[PDB]
């Protein structure tokens, strides 16, 4: 009644832990492809919630102010990554593929989850997924991803089960039925 | 899955609805109370998936670039609804009862929810709740306006703060917008 609901509290009653993955790459690397398998599988077969932060629905809605300035290109990345986090801290999985070249724009949405919230004395976990092709704004491919998927004549079933799998690895999710 | 995942599969497989509730009201209105309640409520009790959009997190994240300037006053609620849609695109119930005193202010919230989504010929649902006390109450310690035709109407003066969820989340049963209680 009195205060809100608690990370323990909301992730007992939810079932699953609050997290973000963020897949990057080049914007031939196929990850928005992956995105939405991953969230389908996610909350069909995992039975979770996740949810798919979409380049337009972001652009044309939350973001439609912002054009192409540097300080636009950087604001873009700061609320989808603020947005991401409050899904996180719903106990929800959020995923994006949002377009982010450079390592410092991965890097600092990585900082703001891991950056505490009076829902605790920890951040949320932040998974940045290295969707990686053949190479046969330069992009900045991570230095350290959480997941590294070589996406070349690779099923996106088997892309995706690979991610999943890391998941299963740090206990995010419940297990399958 | 190559197009994939319609609110309609999201719908059956996440077994709820997604939607909005905008609590709307003068600042010690209880507004505030109601809208944590009601989602320990949802979450605790009807086992389903809904999130506060008030509080620090918003106005010290997200929102931090954001102060009291009329028009950072309409941008805050701006933001605040288009994340509420997303949350309600995702089959979430969005809860929110960020300052907003004018009916502008909710109808522009109404407006996205209300625009038909991509692929979809049909908006999201969003509930404004009118937590209704007399000025002379809240003042007990321009002008807020009162939505025209609110989805419910809590009669809030001196009411149990059960009570005024309970009659919001019938509401939401009245609706189907839930799945059957436990």
């Amino acid at each position: 009644h009195a205060s809100a609901l608690t990370r323990s509290e909301r992730t007992e009653l939810r079932n699953q832990r609050g997290l973000t993955i963020w897949l990057t790459g080049l914007s031939a690397s196929g990850k928005s492809t992956l995105a939405v398998e991953l969230e389908h599988q996610l909350v069909r077969d995992r039975r979770v919630h996740a949810y798919r932060l979409d380049g337009d629905n972001i652009r044309f809605g939350l973001n439609k102010d912002l054009g192409f300035s540097e300080a636009d290109r950087n604001e873009n990345i700061r609320r989808i990554a603020e947005v991401a986090k409050l899904f996180a801290d719903s106990n929800s999985i959020a995923i994006t593929s949002f377009i982010s070249p450079y390592r410092k724009d991965r890097d600092t949405a990585r900082q703001l989850h891991e950056v505490a919230t009076p829902g605790e004395e920890t951040g949320l976990p932040f998974v940045e997924v290295y969707v990686d092709v053949p190479v046969e704004a330069p992009y900045e491919a991570p230095a350290n991803p959480e997941v590294h998927v070589k996406n070349y004549e690779l099923p996106v079933q088997d892309a995706v089960k690979q991610i999943i799998d890391y998941l299963d690895t740090k206990g995010y999710l419940p297990a399958k039925k």
